[PDB]
């Protein structure tokens, strides 16, 4: 039993002024897109599904273009992500937008290297993201990959 303290106000405030608009994936040797999403998979609490194409798996690199809406300012919007199979982080992920301005919109792309077979990964992936303004968390949401 505690306060519901001011970094704990501050955090709820950016949770709901905050919404990923879209998302995309592109082969990073070809430009060219991959899979969309505007499902927001930024939202805690709910198990979300992503479905992308199994030819993702050959890719050397893929890049990942985000475009987000934050009512509330932000000092060091900031992402962590690790990769699950059944249970063992296979990565661990940073990436670091920086300064948010209050009700902005911005794009941000960041690049992922390709560090077994579609048949076994489909549904047994989780990425697990927390998202930061420094070092307050915002949130810890989940996405669960299908290979299709
Ligand atoms: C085994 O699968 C692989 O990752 C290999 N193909 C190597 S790399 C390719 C990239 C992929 C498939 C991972 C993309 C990540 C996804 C779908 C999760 C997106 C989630 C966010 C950006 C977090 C949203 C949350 C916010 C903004 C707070």
């Amino acid at each position: 039993g505690s306060e519901f303290s001011a970094k704990d106000e501050r955090a709820r405030e950016i949770l709901r002024g905050f919404k990923l608009n879209w998302m995309n994936l592109r082969d990073a040797e070809t430009g060219k897109i991959l899979w969309q999403g505007t499902e927001d998979l930024s939202v805690p609490g709910v198990e979300h599904e992503a479905r992308v194409p199994k030819k993702i798996l050959k890719c050397k690199a893929v890049s990942r273009e985000l475009n987000f809406s934050s009512t509330e300012q932000m000092e060091k919007f900031r992402l962590e992500q690790k990769v699950y199979f059944k249970g063992q982080c296979l990565e661990e992920w940073f990436f670091e937008f920086g300064f948010v301005i209050p009700n902005s919109t911005n794009t941000w792309q960041s690049l992922i290297e390709a560090a077994m077979p579609a048949s076994v990964l489909t549904g047994n992936v989780i990425i697990e993201t927390k998202f930061f303004d420094d070092d307050l968390l915002v949130s810890t949401s989940r996405v669960r990959l299908f290979y299709v």
